[PDB]
C-alpha cells in the first residue's frame, strides 16, 4: 500500500512578508536535495520519495505560496509571483550547493534558478516538466477540451475556482491509480476556502501553449536552451502515456540532454510520484551516490 500518511513535522520561514512551510529532514551537513511540487500540489506529494532518500542526504520540500501549509496573500500567483518567493525561500534557508528534484510548475522553477545559479545546482531529477508545447495538438488529446477551457476566464475560473474541479477532477485524472479518499482530503485541504484556489487557476493559464503567453513561452525556451548545454547530472523519470512529457518526447531528452538518465516508471499520467514511489525514491536515492559524493 503506497502510504497516505504525511508524518513530517512543519517548518515554516518569513519570506518577503509570508511565511513558507516545508518539510526538512536528513542529515544537516553534505548537500541538500530540494524538493520542488506543483499544481495542484504541495510537499505532500513527495512523501513517499523523501524517505528512501532522507537516510544519507537532506531533503528540503517547500509548498509554493499560496498552497499547502504556506501563506496565501491576495496575490494573482503569476509563475513570476512563484519565483521571487521560491528565490527568497532558498536564500532566507542559507542553501548554497543544491540538487534539485522537481515536478510540473516546481520543475519551471527548478531548471529557471538553475539557469540563474548554474554554479550551485549538482544534479536535476526531474519528471513531467514543463516544456513549450507548440501546438494544442502537443497537448493530450483525452485533456485538451478541458485545459482549453481552463484558459478562459469565465469557464475556466468557474471551474477551477468556484467549482474546485482542478481538485476534484483534474487531480485524480493524474494518476493511474485511484487516489484514496484520504489522499484527496490531503490534497483538498489547502483549498477549502474558494478564494485561495487562484493558483490553481492561474497555473493552467500560465502553460506555454501555442505561444501563450508569451513571456512564459520565453522562459522556458531560455531553461530548456541551458539545460540542452549544461553538463549537470540529470535523471528523467516517466511514464506511460503521461501528460506533458510523452514516451517519444523523453526518450528524445534521454540522448539530447547531456549527461541523461532517463528511468520508466511504468504506468503514469502527471502525478508520477502517486503511481510508483517507490521506484521513484530508490532511482533519486540510488543516483544520488553515483554523482559521488
Ligand atoms: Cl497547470
Amino acid at each position: 500500500g503506497i502510504g497516505t500518511g504525511f508524518p513530517f513535522d512543519p517548518h515554516y520561514v518569513e519570506v518577503l512578508g509570508e511565511r513558507m512551510h516545508y518539510v526538512d529532514v536528513g542529515p544537516r551537513d553534505g548537500t541538500p536535495v530540494l524538493f520542488l511540487h506543483g499544481n495542484p500540489t504541495s510537499s505532500y506529494v513527495w512523501r513517499n520519495i523523501i524517505p528512501h532518500v532522507a537516510p544519507t542526504h537532506r531533503c528540503i520540500a517547500p509548498d509554493l505560496i499560496g498552497m499547502g501549509k504556506s501563506d496565501k496573500p491576495d496575490l494573482g500567483y503569476f509563475f513570476d509571483d512563484h519565483v521571487r518567493f521560491m528565490d527568497a525561500f532558498i536564500e532566507a534557508l542559507g542553501l548554497e550547493e543544491v540538487v534539485l528534484v522537481i515536478h510540473d510548475w516546481g520543475s519551471a522553477l527548478g531548471f529557471h534558478w538553475a539557469k540563474r545559479n548554474p554554479e550551485r545546482v549538482k544534479g536535476i531529477a526531474f519528471m513531467e516538466f514543463i516544456r513549450p508545447i507548440p501546438t494544442w495538438d502537443e497537448w493530450p488529446e483525452f485533456a485538451r477540451e478541458t485545459f482549453q477551457a481552463f484558459r478562459t476566464t469565465d469557464v475556466g475560473r468557474k471551474l477551477i475556482i468556484d467549482q474546485n474541479v482542478f481538485i476534484e477532477g483534474t487531480l485524480p485524472m493524474g494518476v493511474v491509480r485511484p487516489l484514496t479518499e484520504v489522499e484527496m482530503d490531503h490534497y483538498r485541504e489547502p483549498f477549502l476556502n474558494p478564494v485561495d484556489r487562484e493558483p490553481l487557476w492561474r497555473f493552467p493559464n500560465e502553460l506555454p501553449i501555442a505561444g501563450e503567453p508569451a513571456n512564459i513561452v520565453a522562459l522556458v525556451e531560455e531553461y530548456m536552451d541551458w539545460l540542452h548545454q549544461s553538463p549537470v547530472p540529470k535523471l528523467l523519470f516517466w511514464g506511460t502515456p503521461g501528460v506533458l512529457i510523452p514516451p517519444a518526447e523523453a526518450a528524445r531528452l534521454a540522448k539530447s540532454l547531456p549527461n541523461c538518465k532517463a528511468v520508466d516508471i511504468g504506468p503514469g499520467l502527471n502525478l508520477l510520484q502517486e503511481d510508483n514511489p517507490d521506484l521513484i525514491g530508490s532511482e533519486i536515492a540510488r543516483w544520488l551516490s553515483t554523482l559521488e559524493i
